[PDB]
Formats: structure tokens, sequence, C-alpha cells
């Protein structure tokens, strides 16, 4: 999995 | 934001 | 799955 | 927003 | 399945 | 931020 | 399901 | 809100 | 399940 | 807020 | 799971 | 916050 967050 | 996942 | 949100 | 899911 | 929206 | 993971 | 609201 | 779910 | 809410 | 589970 | 919040 | 778990 890959998460791209503030 | 970016979720990539199963 | 991929998601692109705020 | 986009989704792409099965 | 593909989603596009707001 | 960023979480790469399984 | 998929639902989307206020 | 979004809700994805089964 | 995902859930996207406030 | 965002909960992604089973 | 994953849970983002305030 | 995040909360990744199981």
């Amino acid at each position: 999995m890959m998460h791209f967050g503030n």
C-alpha cells in the first residue's frame, strides 16, 4: 500500500 | 491525498 | 484500488 | 475526487 | 469500477 | 506525509 | 455499496 | 461524506 | 470498507 | 477523517 | 486498518 | 492523528 497525505 | 492499495 | 482526493 | 476500484 | 466526482 | 507499507 | 452524501 | 462498503 | 468524512 | 478497514 | 483523524 | 493497525 502507498498513502500520500497532509 | 492519494491512497493506492489492494 | 486507487483513490484520489482532497 | 477519483476512485478506481473493483 | 471508475468514479469521478467533486 | 507518506506511508509505503504492506 | 457506494454512498455519496453531505 | 463517502462510504464505500459491502 | 472505506469511509470519508468530516 | 478517513477510515479504511475491513 | 488505517484511521486518519483530528 | 493517524492509527495504522490490524
